[PDB]
């Protein structure tokens, strides 16, 4: 069953649900429609178990790239904003709420990995990866590491590797290319083989990881790191004076960090689509609707351009959105986790020996195009 006549939204416990509530409200006072907001515990898994059975929440918030499974079940409606509405978002925003060429959630927040550096030892942060090597010399000199960052998963040293042109899937026309997958380019490599330098000169270790990483940054031992958003309270609390800018560039090229994007989506089987997008439209993307859900709990950066303007005066927002924008938006087809797992394995084992860089990613691109 449905319900009719309501709305009814499913948002992560650590979102700002309180905020959203409120928008909530307003929506109430102004078109007499009640809107309940809950957070239930691994909503994300529960959606598509009961939305297969017609039944759940009339819109749910959660990053992009989870909506492409749902999708392909059929469980997300089309939606249709005008063009007007489309040119109020940041363009790159969009390209993460279509699947199969449909437009099925509207974009909310935006997040990334930037650059954060120590102020008090590092007052001009570098603008290269090469330069690093550098820096690092002269720090050592007084026991400081220039660079720490997990090592471990893809996520984290994947910018490095797409910079001078890595892909995971090409995208064009709206639509991946799933036999167009660029591990295995000169690209690739060479951001890989820069990766793997670092190491062998020791200016990082083929073992850090992201606890590792984080405690010799809030501890001041070494003068940079690469975190995203969710890292900063952490940093607050260690007292470092920090600042987070633009990542390095790689042969002149930017670092190109994978994108998430917090999206709204509508149920398939909702009779209530026409209030949902009159709520999410109208009311929530609105400088008036992010702002109440951002006092709540922070959305980092927004995909509305006239509010993101006003949060921009954050200089550690507007990183968040610079490094996203000059990023790649991370896939939402089935065959990304086969891109993550043999990546995974590649990257690990050109830094541990295990395998070279030439050998590591022409078997991952092998795994991948399978
Ligand atoms: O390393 C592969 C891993 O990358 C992403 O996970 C990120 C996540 O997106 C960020 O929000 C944050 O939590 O850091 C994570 C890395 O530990 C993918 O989302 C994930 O599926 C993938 O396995």
């Amino acid at each position: 069953k449905i319900e009719e006549g309501k709305l009814v939204i499913w948002i992560n416990g650590d979102k700002g649900y309180n905020g959203l509530a409120e928008v909530g409200k307003k929506f109430e006072k102004d078109t007499g429609i009640k809107v309940t907001v809950e957070h239930p515990d691994k909503l994300e898994e529960k959606f598509p178990q009961v939305a297969a059975t017609g039944d759940g929440p009339d819109i749910i918030f959660w990053a992009h790239d989870r909506f492409g499974g749902y999708a392909q079940s059929g469980l997300l409606a089309e939606i249709t904003p005008d063009k007007a509405f489309q040119d109020k978002l940041y363009p790159f925003t969009w390209d993460a709420v279509r699947y199969n060429g449909k437009l099925i959630a509207y974009p909310i927040a935006v997040e990334a990995l930037s650059l954060i550096y120590n102020k008090d030892l590092l007052p001009n942060p570098p603008k290269t990866w090469e330069e690093i090597p550098a820096l690092d010399k002269e720090l050592k000199a007084k026991g400081k590491s220039a660079l720490m960052f997990n090592l471990q998963e893809p996520y984290f040293t994947w910018p490095l590797i797409a910079a001078d042109g890595g892909y995971a899937f090409k995208y064009e026309n709206g639509k991946y290319d799933i036999k167009d997958v660029g591990v295995d380019n000169a690209g690739a490599k060479a951001g890989l083989t820069f990766l793997v330098d670092l190491i062998k000169n020791k200016h990082m270790n083929a073992d850090t990881d992201y606890s590792i990483a984080e405690a010799a940054f809030n501890k001041g031992e070494t003068a940079m790191t690469i975190n995203g958003p969710w890292a900063w309270s952490n940093i607050d609390t260690s007292k470092v004076n920090y600042g987070v800018t633009v990542l390095p560039t790689f042969k002149g090229q930017p670092s190109k960090p994978f994108v998430g994007v917090l999206s709204a989506g509508i149920n398939a089987a909702s009779p209530n689509k026409e209030l949902a997008k009159e709520f999410l439209e109208n009311y929530l993307l609105t400088d008036e609707g992010l702002e109440a859900v951002n006092k709540d709990k922070p959305l980092g950066a927004v995909a509305l351009k006239s509010y993101e303007e006003e949060l921009a005066k954050d200089p550690r927002i507007a990183a968040t959105m610079e490094n996203a924008q000059k990023g790649e938006i991370m896939p939402n087809i089935p065959q990304m986790s086969a891109f993550w797992y043999a990546v995974r394995t590649a990257v690990i084992n050109a830094a541990s020996g295990r395998q070279t860089v030439d050998e590591a990613l022409k078997d991952a691109q092998t795994r991948i195009t399978k």
